């Protein structure tokens, strides 16, 4: 229904991630924590670092419990090593509960904490299967549901501003909402459409068709989910498997062919700029991803605009952007590019993910993001990849 205490509890932007305030320990130590549906550990800075202005001080918490076990995470979007323990954890703009949760106290890191970023830790919201060191380390959300009456569901509304936010603006701006234990109807318009969670590890889904401005990419649907397709609030871009990325970029270039962009732009390395207010949104195509429905032989589509896949960056008074669609060798990743267009419901209790048009998506007077259905789609289980 309505969860006013949790609405507008996030801050951040797609390039730096979105974070929520949490407290750890007794007395409570406040930290800003990245909301990550692409991992399953709760890990916090626990030692001084040049890019952290605060960290978890275990010696100052009366409720700290040492698990006497280390944890190592290899190079991904950095690397880190830490020490496992448990403590009492709360979310100030969250459910009014305190839970005893596992915490990885980060003692050493390399390219993990980012200069200029405001988060001090990560809240991995995915399942125990991908937790480190192994699946015996209960993730935060599993603890929260086990210890309280909070329903086994959360929903995310990530809000892209549509323009660059400077150092002060990004700290003062509302970046979105994380509703723990429910769905807030103020955060979306139209209907919610659900896709099954294929398997509980990452939030894995199945894409059954892809269109660029209504034109079918016409690839074998297994290519779209090779080797998996996931929903990840901790990835900035929409990432596509190599072969799919190559086909999609060719189609996006063809649709936008009235303007030529350098190779560096399509590689996501180089910004493109236009005179203030003159970004030619209309030359760029909409992108639709069709997802398996909950009903046999039924699918639905989510449609995003260039206002989602062109990420605003500062250069001048020009309006500049980076192309936020990129190649992957680990499957499709529906990152902040996708999520900024939609209110996303992680319905763990019913093993499904819901999408609805976000009340904060950026658009223009001529086009809007969309969530539509149903469509008749056959042999959708064949779109899933095995081995
Ligand atoms: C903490 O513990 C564990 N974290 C992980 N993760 C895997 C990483 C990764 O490659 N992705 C795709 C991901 N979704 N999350 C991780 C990170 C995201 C960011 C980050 C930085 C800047 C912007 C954004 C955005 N949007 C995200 C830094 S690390 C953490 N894996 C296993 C663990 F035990």
């Amino acid at each position: 229904g309505s969860f006013v205490e949790m609405v507008d509890n996030l801050r951040g932007k797609s390039g730096q991630g979105y974070y929520v305030e949490m407290t750890v320990g007794s007395p409570p130590q406040t930290l800003n924590i990245l909301v990550d549906t692409g991992s399953s550990n709760f890990a916090v800075g626990a030692a001084p670092h040049p890019f952290l202005h605060r960290y978890y001080q275990r010696q100052l918490s009366s409720t700290y419990r040492d698990l006497r076990k280390g944890v190592y995470v290899p190079y991904t979007q950095g690397k880190w090593e830490g020490e496992l323990g448990t403590d009492l954890v709360s979310i100030p703009h969250g459910p009014n509960v305190t839970v005893r949760a596992n915490i990885a106290a980060i003692t050493e890191s390399d390219k993990f904490f980012i200069n200029g970023s405001n988060w001090e830790g990560i809240l991995g919201l995915a399942y125990a299967e991908i937790a480190r060191p192994d699946d015996s380390l209960e993730p935060f959300f599993d603890s929260l549901v086990k210890q309280t009456h909070v329903p086994n569901l959360f929903s995310l509304q990530l809000c892209g501003a549509g323009f660059p936010l400077n150092q002060s603006e990004v700290l003062a701006s509302v970046g979105g909402s994380m509703i723990i234990g429910g769905i807030d109807h103020s955060l979306y318009t139209g209907s919610l459409w659900y896709t099954p969670i294929r398997r509980e590890w990452y939030y894995e889904v199945i894409i059954v068709r892809v269109e660029i401005n209504g034109q079918d990419l016409k690839m074998d649907c297994k290519e779209y989910n090779y080797d998996k397709s996931i929903v990840d609030s901790g990835t900035t871009n929409l990432r596509l498997p190599k072969k799919v990325f190559e086909a999609a970029v060719k189609s996006i270039k063809a649709a936008s062919s009235t303007e030529k962009f350098p190779d560096g732009f399509w590689l996501g390395e180089q910004l493109v700029c236009w005179q203030a207010g003159t970004t030619p949104w209309n030359i760029f195509p909409v992108i639709s991803l069709y997802l398996m429905g909950e009903v046999t032989n039924q699918s639905f589509r989510i449609t995003i605009l260039p206002q989602q896949y062109l990420r605003p960056v500062e250069d001048s008074q020009d309006d500049c952007y980076k192309f936020a669609i990129s190649q992957s060798s680990t499957g499709t990743v529906m990152g902040a590019v996708i999520m900024e267009g939609f209110y996303v419901v992680f319905d763990r209790a019913r093993k499904r993910i819901g999408f609805a048009v976000s009340a904060c998506h950026v658009h223009d007077e001529f086009r809007t993001a969309a969530v539509e259905g149903p469509f008749v789609t056959l042999d959708m289980e064949d779109c899933g990849y095995n081995i």
